[PDB]
């Protein structure tokens, strides 16, 4: 009923949309991983009469009621998806997208480590974010790659209009006391990417995490922070 949905919330299988400013939405879903429930978010973003969608549902089932969930409340279609990085809750419903004629595309970088792990595989490889710093625009966002933290392939996304800054699974939400699945982390580079991202986007009002509450440019440092204390 109005505020940002969490993971007891929200059934495995079902979405739900949050308007986060003026044609920006978060997606959330919830998924079984080793026993456990967990939420995670996407973004969605209006391009005109059409939209770009960043990241998967976490799954083939919740990508389809993804699908039903932004044509219940939206009604436009989605006509491009980017992957932010290889993990599941990332890629894991691409072939979904791809059979609805969604357009699906990452790094080359994220595509080889989908393909590795034997995750969906996005069709279309984004160049030129192959260097810590790098920066592409992409319909109504710009892409970044800030160097490795949660993985070494995680792009974030910066809305321009509306100053929202997603930061996928580089970061972590206020309440958060860990680092979340750390398995293809560098912890070492993470805080440096972190302080990237913050001197690249200054002006954000909005920070998203890849699992959990939105909040304002203090999520950067406290991922900073939470990092720093796990590989302590
Ligand atoms: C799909 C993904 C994964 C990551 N690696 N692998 C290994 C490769 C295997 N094929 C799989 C995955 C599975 C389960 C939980 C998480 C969390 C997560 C866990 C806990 C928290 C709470 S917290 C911050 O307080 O610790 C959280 F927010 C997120 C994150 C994340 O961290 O992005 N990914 C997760
Ligand atoms: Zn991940
Ligand atoms: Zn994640």
């Amino acid at each position: 009923s109005g505020e940002y949905p969490t993971v007891n919330e929200i059934p495995v299988g079902e979405v739900r949309l949050y308007q986060i400013a003026d044609g920006v939405w978060s997606h959330i879903a919830t998924q079984s991983f080793d026993g456990a429930v967990y939420p995670s978010n996407g973004l969605i973003v209006r391009d005109g009469d059409e939209l770009l969608l960043i990241d998967t549902a976490w799954g083939a089932k919740n990508t389809a009621a993804l699908l039903a969930e932004i044509e219940k409340q939206i009604g436009l279609p989605v006509t491009r998806a980017v992957s932010t990085h290889f993990h599941d809750d990332r890629v894991g419903g691409v072939d979904v997208l791809r059979a609805a004629g969604v357009a699906t595309y990452a790094s080359p970088s994220t595509r080889r480590l989908a393909e590795a792990e034997g995750n969906e595989i996005p069709t279309h490889s984004l160049e030129g974010l192959s260097s810590s710093g790098d920066a592409v625009r992409f319909g109504p966002v710009e892409l970044f790659y800030p160097g490795a933290a949660h993985s070494t392939d995680n792009l974030v996304v910066y809305v321009p209009s509306a100053n929202v800054l997603y930061g996928g699974c580089a970061v972590h939400e206020l309440s958060s006391t860990s680092a979340g699945n750390v398995a293809d982390a560098d912890l070492a580079e993470w805080p440096t990417s972190v302080e990237r991202i913050q001197k690249h986007y200054p002006e954000a009002e909005v920070v998203i995490p890849g699992h959990g509450l939105p909040g304002g440019l203090d999520l950067l440092q406290h991922t900073a922070n939470v990092v720093k204390a796990h590989k302590n």
